[PDB]
């Protein structure tokens, strides 16, 4: 919505206003969990195996992340967040004249390996890296020689000197002199000069001296990073400008696992080990924890931890966002092969709309062909992986779990229990010609069935969903706009189309058109309307009849 | 139901799913007695 | 300029259905795919060993459904024979213990005072002579002056001859420095010599050698005016020598002399390896559909199970067929069809004998069996199956009863029948099941049904691909998709790849970026059933 | 654990050496498990032909898919 072009004339001429708009939630899923790898208190988003397992290199955090994509194989593999809980530490160490630390975070950082090492040919010094636990390897050669210079006079005396600022030790001028004055003198105080590139060609407009941008890879420092060199026979031999320290960030720092800075003088050293790596241990207040998923877009988050605490303060955190006007919901899972009675005690303790509780516990076979025997909190990740997989308002009623073997096939005495009481629950259906494991109800902790909208997971995500996109339009549309007389006319046509579209997806089961009622008076608009919410089959009775009835030829 | 490719991919491509079942009670019979063979209780 | 063009189409003359082979050979490249299509290329590649008689064998498997572009690979690990001499570097282009015999040897001919090289290998009936070695051109002289010579040296920092010098007594007459110029070949340095008033340099008679300029060897003093004196350069003669005709490569790595009539070394096989999961890696994207390892292994089966897996799962589906064992119980072949039990691997239990074209009644395990049917079948159309089609084998080690062979194929297990006195042979197959035992799914439990499906989703993926992602969405868009699915339908049935499809089902909707499409078909089948009733009737 | 987990990847990285030679037993299909494998003691490799025994993963294995019988390990 500009003009073209976007520079208003006067003159005669012809312009053109093109709008380019009119021809264009998610539901993320959080995970929090376990890994040897990645910062601490920090989010990472998530959308490929490899591209977890670069970064979440192995631990129960990995699988968790496999389960969640793997929950729903006939849907996409949808976004989700990741983060660590250890107060992991990198590796460093500090050897020569330079800091070395790596970028991983934890015990693993420490088998990386960095040496320098020097090169007699090009007499420039030499990087290499290793690490022994991928097989990785890289080498940053010819370190130094940013550019030469070269001396054609023929008087005795031909040299150059890098003086340094004295306060900050920068280099300030770059100097050249002949027999024992300065012919020219580089004083670094401003101009083009502050890149070498221009004091280069300025060195190559001289009548004797002369510089050659360096052939081996071009570096094009800043001419205060530069090194320092004196009583250099310039004339008899070409001298290296060489600035080590420069080359530190050329090379080094925007590539490779290793960071390096300086404290000392570079040297070469051998190939040495980094130490200092420390995975950590989880902190005792996971409020800081989830404090970084505050304005992250999930919907969804699950810990992969069975205490009671840690449930509490994310069931506090979750119901805080709520009231924040970002709401969102949590699903947890009790230990091995607990008890009904547990199973109990947890749901009383938590007691919350927003959260759900997952009993059955059992194996998932791994893509990589483990039978790995998980809790319940892992199931608890499978179930949320398959909420999010499904559209905005859809329940996870009798939908197949896709789980390999469970620890506790239940009858109906079991089920019947733990869905009163507000559990989740899963059985392996047997009545038939082929067998499969079942959700058999979506029920949250809320043990009171009279409001459907707490009670239900499917109806409360539609209700959150129709909310906070409603709002989040309202304010990006109209706020801020003219109170014009046809005003409340758009606004109801507006929401018309809202949820017109609303229901042409299937969120919601129908409304009055015309209780879509707006009334403007001064800066406040006021708005009622009806909806009437989608609901999920759940009971189903057929009242069948028999009769007799003659026939006759 | 498998979409081809089993993995959606986001470039430019052509996804074919297929309902691998389409080109497809018993009233079982059951006995219960002596043998000399097989386990006790399976 | 005005000028006339002409243009020709091929597209309407005309998947194919290739066939693969992976196992032991005793000849050619290590890691190496190759496309294969006669059998004197084949030959020539792989020199000998099971994987030549497994070509054959399905290239001569049906009399009439012989499959084609069958490719094939060398699993052993084998490295080349190689020997050195003074400064030379003598390798062999085969791989294995094949290239030691090759013999080779360098001599001197006294007549011409060159160099003679002699390679012979017995096994193929080879026998040649490089005579000529070097002797690149002669220098002579015509003059009546005191004395008459030349001198070309080498420059040490790159071993290049740095000049080339003609000199009457001690002055020289002109110069040639071969480290510059334009004289970088000996022709364009005999081309100005020949010009000099009182001298020459003519390219000896032994054919055109036309060798680099920098690569002559060091001759100083050498009188002109008595002799033609013969500049050499045997190493890079060599090259000349050794251009088209050879089987053994030289290299230098110095001088060269002459040698005994040497025979090579460090030609190793090597043993086979355990697994072939690196092996396997190199067919991801050959094209094949058809692949049999020639290996009894059961590790090996499970590797060649998951590969296929992984190929279908990345958008190239791939069956493979497998057997092994001579003469092994139904016990066996149970549990082998147990550990499997995968819909797109098949299990082969006859073992036989087959005669080849050149007169072995070999006797082979299973899997050669396998091989020949998965040659079969890919030589049969797509959706077409392999019931109750000839084979041709001469004999097996058993002939299973009519009870024998219900139990392998309620086992999911292929098997063959002996039958007596058939127009073409005395054998056939009994069923094309695959080890997945689910007799009520179709597309799982037999084999042509699954690849009819798996060729009818490929095709109309790569077609759709090609045609219609990356160009315009118009208004006539929608309708030409129609119609090129359509016409494609039509062609299939044409074809008889299908049985029927409604083309009233047939659906487009476009909008912005995507293209929502619906159809449906009616699948091939080929009869296993055939019943026939009978009814009598009289007039009185 | 890892790649080792069976004795296919122990045979191959021993062939990997140029001065060893480990073929394979030729007798059917083996392939046991690495952690079944019977102690050895400082064996001479280079006057003999070292062979691995593993006897009850090998009982195990060719009496696995043949017979009635099975048999355990006191």
């Amino acid at each position: 919505v500009e003009p073209f072009p976007r520079r208003p004339i006067t003159r005669p001429h012809a312009s053109i206003e093109v709008d380019t708009s009119g021809i264009g939630s998610e539901k993320v899923f959080c995970l929090i969990g376990q890994a040897e790898g990645g910062e601490p208190n920090t989010v990472y988003e998530l959308r490929n195996y490899s591209q977890a397992k670069r970064l979440f290199r192995s631990g129960e955090l990995l699988d968790a992340i496999e389960l969640a994509w793997g929950s729903n194989p006939n849907y996409t593999a949808g976004r989700i967040l990741a983060m660590r809980i250890e107060d992991a530490k990198p590796a460093s160490a500090e050897i020569g004249g330079l800091k070395i630390t790596s970028k991983i975070y934890g015990n693993v950082a420490n088998n990386i390996q960095v040496g320098l090492e020097k090169n007699t040919l090009s007499d420039s010094l030499r990087l290499r890296v290793i690490f022994q636990d991928d097989r990785f390897n890289e080498v940053y050669d010819n370190i130094g020689n940013i550019f030469t210079i070269k001396y054609k006079g023929e008087e005795a005396n031909a040299t150059f000197s890098v003086e340094h600022d004295e306060e900050t030790q920068k280099a300030s001028r770059l100097v050249l002199k002949v027999g024992d004055q300065e012919v020219k003198s580089y004083d670094l105080t401003g101009g083009a000069y502050d890149y070498t590139n221009a004091i280069i060609t300025d060195i190559n407009q001289l009548p004797d001296f002369e510089a050659k941008l360096s052939p081996f890879g071009d570096k094009n420092l800043e001419s205060s990073k530069l090194d320092k060199i004196e009583n250099a026979n310039i004339k008899d031999k070409a001298v290296y400008v060489k600035a080590v320290f420069g080359d530190l960030e050329k090379q080094t720092a925007y590539n490779g696992i290793v960071s390096f800075e300086q404290l000392k003088t570079i040297e070469p050293f051998e190939l040495t080990k980094l130490k200092g790596g420390t995975n950590g241990e989880p902190p005792a207040t996971w409020a800081d924890k989830l404090d970084k998923f505050a304005h992250e877009g999930g919907y969804y988050i699950v810990p992969l931890s069975s205490k009671q605490s840690v449930h509490a303060e994310v069931a506090s955190f979750v119901k805080e966002r709520s009231d924040a006007g970002e709401p969102m919901r949590a699903i947890v899972g009790g230990g091995f092969n607990e008890s009904k009675e547990q199973l109990f005690g947890r749901q009383a303790s938590l007691s919350n709309p927003r959260v759900s509780l997952v009993a059955n516990s059992g194996t998932f076979v791994m893509d990589d062909g483990r039978k790995n025997h998980v809790p319940a909190y892992m199931v608890a990740v499978a179930l949320g992986g398959l909420a999010s997989g499904l559209e905005i308002g859809e329940s996870i009623t009798f939908k197949p779990l896709r789980v390999s073997s469970l620890d506790q096939i239940y009858e109906s005495i079991d089920l019947d229990e733990l869905n009163e009481n507000g559990i989740i629950s899963i059985e392996f259906v047997r009545n038939r010609t082929n067998t499969f494991f079942r959700i058999v109800d979506d029920v949250t902790t809320f043990n009171d069935k009279s409001d459907p909208v707490k009670a239900e997971m499917a109806v409360g995500e539609a209700n959150d969903f129709l909310v906070s996109e409603l709002k989040v339009q309202l304010e990006d549309q109209f706020i801020g706009t003219r109170t014009i007389n046809t005003s409340a006319s758009i606004i109801k046509d507006f929401i018309q189309s809202y949820l017109g579209r609303k229901k042409r997806d299937n969120e919601i089961q129908d409304f009055p058109a015309e209780d879509v009622q707006v009334i403007v008076e001064g800066n406040e608009a006021r708005i009622s309307m009806t909806v009437y919410p989608i609901r999920s089959f759940k009971k189903i009775s057929v009242s069948l009849v028999y009769k007799q009835q003659t026939l006759q030829a």
